[PDB]
């Protein structure tokens, strides 16, 4: 099923996952596409960012939800 991603400034990156598998799934996607690696790659749903190891059943995240991309540097 698919989602969508949005970076900071505003380009959507439409993104196809699988809802029982991982965070990691969907963020290998991500790093396949764009090229961000995973630490560095920080995905927000609403104000909670998703645990790695979890589904996305366990958020409850579905079709065609929402997930912004902004990074990880350093600081926060």
């Amino acid at each position: 099923m698919q989602i969508f991603v949005k970076t900071l400034t505003g380009k959507t990156i439409t993104l196809e996952v699988e809802p029982s598998d991982t965070i990691e799934n969907v963020k290998a996607k991500i790093q396949d596409k764009e090229g961000i690696p995973p630490d560095q790659q920080r995905l927000i749903f609403a104000g909670k960012q998703l645990e790695d190891g979890r589904t996305l059943s366990d958020y409850n995240i579905q079709k065609e939800s929402t997930l912004h991309l902004v990074l990880r540097l350093r600081g926060g």
